[PDB]
């Protein structure tokens, strides 16, 4: 196994790994948000990758979601995990919590979500991807029991909504949102979850609250500030739940787990 | 009168008309997804285009729903009749099933869905087509009462929602559909229904439920694969509704009707 | 204090300013839909410009929401008060009701809703604008209490559903929408209101309904010259307001409700 790590917001931390190499990469679909990170957690080897970038430089509508799931691909990744700031839309979901999250809605309105668009040689035909179970759910399993190990609060299931951005929701979005059966929000997820799916990678995702979305009254107003204060206070959280996740995954059994995901990556694509 | 056909994924045959002469034709909005095939059924002139093109090679995102019914508007053709494969978002919608679609839901993203973008001197002004009944009734009604002569499961109303794909939908999003009144999903209906009307023609769609998606509990997983071969047991249905509906429009009155159409067309344009 | 006013379809009249010069601008975004009218209100220094150009010319898709935003920021406008023609989604909301809205959904898609894209040096970083309250709310109680005084009918909240076009929405899309919480329907707010709370400026917008959208029964039919025609009839309304509004918004106090606007801009952007 090898264990791609894409860190979110304030939620990127390269000393998670030991013996570190950084490898700028390029790839069919363009270059990826950052360098490579290479490196181990225990006899683990894996590869963290920054969304946003080193600076933290670039929106959610323009992260090259395609570049950063082949160049993991391509490094030999099996899983990503990755980590992503999130509002909560829920009021059992408070400030500081992880959310495991097993499903999504899309929002988003600008955004390649196929490796296989008709441009790329590497890509060749028509992919249309099951998403019915979006996330790899022995790793979200994995996840569940290690922070229940840790003590930590945190919830099993979750619908995120990914929304375009880059402004936050007004509040007449955020109490449809909750209608539909959203839990968390992000700007993300999407498509990111669907290029890992194409790529016949196990792909879960650790979903930290910063506060609730402007939905619930009584609450401070959702802001840039705010969102990286709360980050700030509970990212060490997060970085607990990897390092103690990635040895469990690294002695499970994955052979028929990636051969499922590999066929149903495979037998998706119309070919002419 | 000239009936338009566009074949949709498995329902796109030939065969279907006799006479055949194939035509390539260009329009200021591009090539059509394949060349038009010229033919009759019965006395009835007729114009058969593919969706996906010869080899079934254009993701729905890509098709150029503007050349296609813009080549059909110039090759004459009055009334457009298109197939389209499913899903089910209803119990009572089994796979198999014919839809004779009323309403659809747009959730397409990256998609023109006007003539008139003011970058065409064909097509000059601001559109703004009225969309409260977007499928041709009187064609619908021909369709419902010829699928209840061929003893056809057929259902007479349907909201399609269009998605932008080309990935299959999340669970959250499946049963999101069904609360907002979806009935069936699939990829192409929009915006090939709203340029069928700013062209003023009269379009109707014969959509073909193959599978339930992924809402339903205890049924096979959406997949190509599944698709595909659902479409082939099936397919034969399209066939003989369309070859049995099409002489019958042949020989109804139309003159008003396409007048109407017309009408609402030309008095939607904004004019500088 | 100085207040642009963005005129929308059918309620954008020159006339309403006096001492009146034209000023084309070029921005960083690119050039405005029309010249910049500057002109007064009483002693109240405002700025006209007609969303959809000189002779309505301009789709709302095509709209350079950026520029014409950039363009009246920099010609230091402190409030931007709008006006736009709409649907109505509410049996209360009657045709020629001023709704002064208070919320959005948004349903674009194609849509630029940014100053920060990271192509600009004029607006660098990440910005994350928050919309819970995306109206000006001291603007809307002035518009409300001077529809009062005026006798007008007039809604003191509402929630506009702003959809891509240029089509109307299908009937499935109306009535989907009242469910989501919508009470208006339009082209325009977003991201016009986003890109206004960007530039710190006090926006609020003067809604008027033209016809009940398609979901209401025993109603004409949805179309353009309906709405002209409505729009016509009721634009006197929008005119008086506008007209009786500016001299009280030019002698109440708002440094206060600027500094907040200020600081809620500034501290949403993520610097590298
Ligand atoms: C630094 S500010 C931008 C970051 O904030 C995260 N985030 C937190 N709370 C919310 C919320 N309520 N709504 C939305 N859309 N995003 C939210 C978002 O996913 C992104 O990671
Ligand atoms: C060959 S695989 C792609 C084809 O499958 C059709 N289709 C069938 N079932 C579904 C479903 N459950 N969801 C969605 N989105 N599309 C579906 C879809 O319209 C397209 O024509
Ligand atoms: C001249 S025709 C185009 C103009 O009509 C306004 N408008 C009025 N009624 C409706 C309606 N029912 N639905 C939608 N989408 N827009 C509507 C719309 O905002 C634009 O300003
Ligand atoms: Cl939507």
């Amino acid at each position: 196994v090898k264990i791609g790590i894409i860190g979110g917001t304030g939620l990127d931390d390269p000393e998670i790994l030991e013996g570190r190499t950084e490898k700028y990469v390029d790839t069919p679909f363009g270059k990826p948000s950052d360098a490579l990170i290479l490196g181990k957690i225990k006899n683990v080897d894996c590869v963290l990758l920054a969304r946003h970038g080193r600076q933290h430089t670039i929106m959610p509508s323009k992260v090259n979601y395609q570049a950063n799931i082949w160049a993991l691909k391509e490094e030999g990744c099996t899983h990503v995990i990755v980590t992503t700031a999130c509002g909560s839309l829920r009021e059992e979901i408070q400030p500081g919590d992880i959310v495991i999250i097993d499903q999504f809605i899309d929002r988003t309105t600008m955004r390649p979500q196929s490796f296989y668009d008709g441009s790329h040689s590497c890509a060749r035909g028509v992919c249309h991807i099951p998403m019915a179970e979006p996330f790899c759910p022995k790793t979200r399993e994995v996840l569940i029991e290690t922070a229940k190990k840790l003590g930590l609060r945190c919830h099993s299931k979750g619908t995120m909504v990914t929304i375009e951005g880059p402004r936050f929701s007004s509040r007449a979005e955020s109490f449809m949102f909750r209608t539909w059966g959203a839990d968390v929000i992000n700007m993300t997820t999407v498509p990111e979850v669907v290029l890992a799916k194409e790529a016949g990678i196990c792909y879960a995702s650790i979903a930290m609250a910063t506060d609730y979305d402007c939905w619930k009254e009584h609450e401070e107003a959702v802001s840039v500030d705010r969102v990286l204060k709360t980050l700030k206070e509970n990212a060490n959280k997060a970085k607990s739940l990897l390092l103690t996740t990635i040895p469990q995954i690294g002695s499970t059994e994955w052979s028929e787990t990636l051969h499922n995901l590999k066929n149903m990556a495979q037998f998706s694509v119309l070919l002419p």
